[PDB]
């Protein structure tokens, strides 16, 4: 129920057995990617990739439903982005060793069945409209991405860094050019990130 | 709070930083896991292994709690049991797949980070006392068990099968000279298992 296994369970079970040179990619992550897909649909299908993004998830929830959302995919590829509910406490207390754990599990998964990763940062957020009684987001978000970096340095595994193009001013917001909320991106914002994933996918295979 | 990380927070921050000589052996399981370490404290005392059993939780809560309670322990073994609260839907419906998943998840976390893994049977349990309606625990705990022993098998995990000399009937019990409410073992049950996986673990290391 937690994990949500049932948002993507048929579409996992209608999904063909995958061949190495369809070069299959999955991208984890929660409504930026699932918002993703409902906005550029396009983008995931002129290029081949697979969005497994669900609404308000943490990495817990991810790190649970991994395995049949992207091990059972068998893909060549996953991009994994987590962490914004985490911060925004939607499963509970934020811990960022539980987190950050959660993120370094799911890489170490997919490299244990010979499935390439590429780690990317949370994107900025001064604060989030569901839960705006937490107003130290920007250090928690800065403090995270930082881990996932030296993390992604010390295993060779690619970090995209979505934040440092799209953050601005001294209260590390997501750029207005970029969202209307402060949280998800618009057109214009996912642009900023497609330029950024596709290059680095592409790069990797 | 579901994963439970608070029951061993203390004790794996009191824990020091080991040493390989020591040969960390950490047990990940339920309540058969934690009420080993209550009934016999000496046997874990005497071979230097490291009970992170919690009553009640299934192979989900694990999963999330294994990095927390095993990875981060650096222990040169962990020994999984887990499917008995699976089997017995403590948190959802039973699916094999699922729970299986979660127990071949844990083995590849665990071989990521370089620690040995001894994966074990679920034992035998004729009926949960706790939830009387599941009538098919037998046949789901056979089709687990096997399924473990094939992928135990396929990695070159050692399997302790504490199922084989433990089980008794038609109904697949677990035998009354092990237990007296037929799901967790006395002292005289915990005497087989120990045998068994003292064995395993000395082989091993």
């Amino acid at each position: 129920e937690f994990a949500n296994y049932k948002r993507y369970a048929t579409e996992n079970a209608a999904l063909a057995q995958p061949v190495k040179k369809e070069k299959r990619v999955v991208f984890m992550g929660n409504s930026i990617t699932e918002g993703w897909v409902r906005t550029h649909p396009d983008f995931f299908k002129t290029n081949g990739y697979i969005g497994r993004g669900i609404s308000g998830q943490t990495s817990y929830q991810f790190l649970l439903r991994f395995r049949e959302d992207v091990i059972n995919l068998s893909p060549a590829l996953v991009v994994i982005n987590a962490g914004t509910n985490d911060v925004a406490e939607n499963t509970g207390a934020y811990n960022e060793d539980y987190t950050f754990g959660n993120i370094a599990s799911m890489a170490e998964l997919a490299k244990a069945n010979k499935i390439k990763v590429i780690l990317t940062s949370v994107l900025p957020a001064a604060e989030f409209p569901w839960r705006r009684e937490i107003k130290d987001a920007p250090q928690k978000i800065q403090s995270l991405n930082a881990r996932i970096e030296a993390y992604a340095k010390a295993n060779k595994i690619p970090f995209v860094n979505y934040y440092q193009p799209m953050v601005v001013g001294e209260n590390k917001a997501l750029n207005p050019q970029y969202t209307k909320d402060g949280v998800h991106p618009t057109g214009e914002g996912y642009d900023i990130m497609e330029a950024l994933i596709k290059q680095a996918i592409e790069k990797a295979l």
